[PDB]
C-alpha cells in the first residue's frame, strides 16, 4: 500500500469535509466553511491519497486562531472549546483557557490531523514532519502560521485510562499544559470503507482538548520518530 501526500486542493473538498465531520459531528462548527478555510491556506497542510485515488485518507493542517479572526468557523471553534471547558472544568481552568485564546501576542495554532483508522499509524510521522517543515518555512517568511506560541489539538478519545484513536496523540497529551475531556453523543465511528466497528469491552466516546506549548514540540517529534519510524 503506497501513499502520497499532496497540497490541499479543491478536489479534496469532500474528503476533507467528511474527516472534519467525523471530528466535530454535530457541534456548532461549520465543517464546510472550515474546509474552505483549510483549502484556501497556501503552503500549509497536506492530504494523503492512496496511489480510490480521489479518496482522501487523511489530512493535516494548522490554523492561527488569532490571525483568522473574522472567520465564523474559527470563532465557533473557540466558543466550542470554551463552552465545554465551562461545563466540565473548574472556573480557574476556564479563565486561563480564555486568557490563552485571547492573547494576541502569543497566538494559538489549531492543529487538525484526521485520518481513517485503516491507514497504517506510521504515516503520522511523515505528516507531522512535513507540517513541521512547513511551519518552519512560514516562520522563516514571517507568516502568521509560523508564529504560534501554543498549539491546540482536539482529539478523538475513549475510556472503558485515556485512549486515543490516533495513538501518536498520546505524546501531545503528555506535554499539554492544559487538557480536559468532554463526552460526545453521536458516537460516529470512522468511515473507512468500514461498515461498523466493535469493542470487546464497552467504551465511552470522548473528545480531548489539549493546549501544548511550542517549546515542547521538538520533544513530541522525537517520540514520534522513536515509536513510528519505519
Amino acid at each position: 500500500h503506497h501513499f502520497e501526500a499532496y497540497s490541499l486542493s479543491d478536489n479534496d473538498y469532500d474528503g476533507i469535509k467528511k474527516l472534519l465531520q467525523q471530528l466535530f459531528l454535530k457541534a456548532p462548527v461549520n465543517t464546510a466553511e472550515l474546509t474552505d478555510l483549510l483549502i484556501q491556506q497556501n503552503h500549509i497542510g497536506s492530504v494523503i491519497k492512496q496511489t480510490d485515488e480521489d479518496e482522501v485518507f487523511g489530512f493535516i493542517s494548522l490554523l492561527n486562531l488569532t490571525e483568522r479572526k473574522g472567520t465564523q468557523c474559527v470563532e465557533q471553534i473557540q466558543e466550542l472549546v470554551l463552552r465545554f471547558c465551562e461545563k466540565n472544568c473548574e472556573k480557574s481552568m476556564v479563565e486561563q483557557l480564555d486568557k490563552f485564546l485571547n492573547d494576541t501576542t502569543k497566538p494559538v495554532g489549531l492543529l487538525l490531523s484526521e485520518r481513517f483508522i485503516n491507514v497504517p499509524p506510521q504515516i503520522a510521522l511523515p505528516m507531522y514532519q512535513q507540517l513541521q517543515k512547513e511551519l518552519a518555512g512560514a516562520h522563516r517568511t514571517n507568516k502568521p502560521c509560523g508564529k504560534c506560541y501554543f498549539y491546540l489539538l482536539i482529539s478523538k478519545t475513549f475510556v472503558e485510562a485515556l485512549m486515543f484513536a490516533n495513538a501518536e496523540e498520546e505524546f501531545f497529551y503528555e506535554k499539554a499544559i492544559l487538557k480536559f475531556n468532554y463526552s460526545v453523543q453521536e458516537e460516529s465511528d470512522t468511515c473507512l470503507g468500514g461498515k461498523w466497528s466493535f469493542d470487546d469491552v464497552p467504551m465511552t466516546p470522548l473528545r480531548t482538548v489539549m493546549l501544548i506549548p511550542g517549546d515542547k514540540m521538538n520533544e513530541i517529534m522525537d517520540k514520534l520518530k522513536e515509536y513510528l519510524s519505519v
